[PDB]
């Protein structure tokens, strides 16, 4: 796990931020070659190999990664801009986001808003939600929101992790809570 763990974040930052530091080119969809991103994270981790990082992907708990054939791409968290072809969320009722209580004045002015990221990030699991927000400060609090609000103002949600989910972003007529 702690080496899994310590890979994972760079094959996140590689595919999600600044493949190019890397001399990797990812396509419109966000893929590149799973050989070049193992060159690349040898830079680094010289004992990675492919079978490791297909390891990874396999077993990530979060679904961070897609592999199609011998291409590989982050599913999310992206802050450059994807197309992503990702199936839609029609069954959720109710999504969740994590964010320091700082922020709670400006959300409820401007929705949830992608920020440096293409999109905003929620989450069918609260105590995900939680944790993710705990990132950014200490005193955080649980937004609610209304799935079927989203969808009829029409943004699209897309299932791109386990529990993680995105969309352009979320007015503030459509959170429902705030705990």
């Amino acid at each position: 796990k702690p080496e899994r763990k310590r890979v994972s974040k760079l094959m996140a930052y590689i595919l999600r931020h600044s493949p190019e530091e890397f001399g990797l080119r990812p396509d419109v969809e966000g893929f590149v070659s799973l050989n070049e991103l193992v060159n690349a994270l040898k830079t680094v981790y010289p004992e990675v190999t492919e079978e490791f990082v297909r390891e990874i992907v396999e077993n990530d708990p979060a679904g961070r990664y897609e592999i199609r054939g011998d291409r590989i791409r982050a599913r999310y968290g992206h802050s450059f801009p994807v197309s992503l072809d990702h199936e839609e969320d029609t069954e959720s009722r109710f999504l969740y986001h994590g964010t320091p209580r700082r922020n709670l004045p400006s959300i409820l002015k401007e929705g949830l808003k992608p920020m440096k990221r293409q999109y905003v990030h929620v989450s069918t699991d609260k105590i995900e939600a939680l944790e993710t927000g705990r990132r950014h400060g200490r005193e955080v609090v649980l937004l609610v929101i209304d799935a079927e609000c989203l969808r009829k103002r029409g943004f699209k949600i897309y299932k791109a992790g386990k529990n993680v989910r995105i969309v352009e972003r979320v007015p503030p007529d459509c959170i429902t809570l705030a705990v």
